């Protein structure tokens, strides 16, 4: 006993990860909470992050790569001593893939003092740093209509990423009412907004379903043509 | 071993509690995740909720009250048998105040099968139901200016509750830009909005700092007076 | 056995208490259902009432006061007889605070016939009578706007007490549609009702948010001023 | 010996706390300076912060609450071994309330290695994080006059918080000369500023002592009335 991370600490960690979508100050809080911990608990803190799976790709990858390098530097020669402190850890197992919590303690407490946990900490910090450089948070605020994009697909992507937005209900609702219409292209906006704000996604879709199409194109063009053409001429 | 709640389950539970600010469907998910658990783990699931401390008042209170009633129904007579299955649980301890995890198991596994955990579950469900009836979620959307309220205090309350809003950074920023100005009273709005949208909280505060005051009152009134007075008369 | 109140009787009792919010005829039905019962069951019938906690203050208080008076009249001298019918009941315990169901029967059946249950009945009846005099039922129908009261607070109190109203869903809905608007002050009513009935609590709030404020005041006054001023004069 | 924090480290810590009124980057510097320390020294670092006592409320509170939870998880069973490593620490004493520096070392150095100091560190970090979310620094810059507020009280609050401002003398003086007058309401500003900048707080107070009062109100209103009334009429 007297080794085990408390659930409120893990909850604070997941709180910091959601509340900040990859800001550089994560490392302080991480090293602070994950203090003197054991590697197994460290994997616990890692896969418990929810969403943002994109970066987990790079994180997990830099982890295995450092593991490989520790392998390349460290030899497996050992023996033939009778079983005791069976071996040296291995880059495969310092991350806790092929080892038990038992072996991790039997490494930490036993002498020499091999701080495998600290080493795992070091690698993961390296990784998080590299992540902080190589990421870009996506928001609901960024989703914008392409210039030539069927409006229906636009809403479908809008909602697709909105469901992942981390907020309460009524927030999302009012978002759906203001930003979705606000962020469209001028072509479909000048028709979605002529139709008053009152009418639901169904009426909106049926209104702008024509954009990009030949009929609507011909009309818009013709209109612009005669808009300036008849300004200073007759017959 | 083979008794202990997994951290991802607790994380899902805190997720459901944040994601929904007291909707009636909490009970299903709660009873589902908290299945056959032990009471100690149940207190773990309870105090780990973050924020929304208002309801914890009523929840904790109905808990102790049911405990009292179980006391009033159940007698403490026992003995003088030698120590074994020392007693019956007590409404004080079924909730795990004066008992250890050890006694909870020594009650659950030992025969007769006293399902203390289930009873604690029953009480807490009762409580959550009563909560669902007696609560009202607060939002950022609701914060509105009183009719006679110094604008500065209005912003101070706005921010005060906003910091508790559960969203990412840029969300909050753009909220601060649209809703804060949008939700003011007509009197200070017709001055905050005459000053163009560009200018920061400092300029806004210095602009509406006069509302409610004698100078501004006299002016507004006078203006309204002569607005209609000079409409159909002269000299 | 052959002592225990049946659950449908208790259900009928809670039915009579909800269905009538403190009418004087409660005593008949109470004495009828609670016939020859035991005190423990009587406390069961008491704290099971739901809501209307206001009166429970006075009820519980008159109970402890009669208990005190029974103490003041009855002496605790007894002994040194060997244990049997250990003592006399006590005003602390006739109400069943420090006694078990066992002692209550060992008092009722044993001779002399001490009708402790009846005495508890007598006190509680006294109490309910005093309550019938000192209460006033609150309804949804009574909630009315103060003369100078921010409309938003008015709705907040409206809903606050409505959630406690004892009716089904659609009842409450249609109530919310008719009474809430119907019961406002003339000042905010003459603006809430100019805006057609169709528009939701949001539009209503934003409409009357100005009442009581300096702008709206100046306007209303000015208007009334010139309404009569220009009736019989010019220039 | 070879355990004791050096005074310049503590001085740097108080420097970082004053110099930054609750920015999120406190945690790095705190964990850095408070490295491997002992809990007693940690309480030393805590109560030595000066001013900003508001947050100490929340900090101290979250500390005792984590202590309670460690209690709820950890049992007090121990014995009957003869005195040696007398017990396990307790959530009451890990924070060093009922323990001596001696017991803290006899816990740290003795085996098993119980890192009580680290655990205290973990809790306090959790706390500081929660503080960073739940605080708002007050400045001298924020103090502003309410819209209807006796000017004299305005200056009294101004000075009241200014004496706590953390700067040298002449800074405060020139502040008192510029900001105090600059931040008043339009009504009293248009009189304080008509009286030239030269005259001291006494003359200023006697000048604006009339604001909000009936005389001054009547005058201001009348003035505004005839300001527009006589603009386009005569007789």
């Amino acid at each position: 006993v007297h080794q085990a991370i408390s659930p409120r600490t893990l909850n604070a960690w997941v709180k910091v990860v959601e509340e900040k979508a990859f800001s550089p100050e994560v490392i302080p809080m991480f090293s602070a909470l994950s203090e003197g911990a054991t590697p197994q608990d460290l994997n616990t803190m890692l896969n418990t992050v929810g969403g943002h799976q994109a970066a987990m790709q790079m994180l997990k990858e830099t982890i295995n790569e450092e593991a490989a390098e520790w392998d390349r530097v460290h030899p497996v020669h050992a023996g033939p001593i009778a079983p005791g402190q069976m071996r040296e850890p291995r880059g495969s197992d310092i991350a806790g893939t092929t080892s038990t919590l038992q072996e991790q303690i039997g490494w930490m407490t036993n002498n020499p003092p091999i701080p495998v946990g600290e080493i795992y900490k070091r690698w993961i910090i390296l990784g998080l740093n590299k992540i902080v450089r190589m990421y870009s948070p996506t928001s609901i605020l960024d989703i914008r209509q392409g210039p030539k994009e069927p409006f229906r697909d636009y809403v479908d992507r809008f909602y697709k990423t909105l469901r992942a937005e981390q907020a309460s209900q009524e927030v999302k609702n009012w978002m759906t009412e203001t930003l979705l219409v606000q962020n469209a292209n001028p072509d479909c906006k000048t028709i979605l907004k002529a139709l008053g704000p009152a009418a639901t996604l169904e009426e909106m879709m049926t209104a702008c379903q024509g954009v990009g199409g030949p009929g609507h194109k011909a009309r818009v063009l013709a209109e612009a043509m005669s808009q300036v053409i008849n300004s200073a001429t007759i017959m």
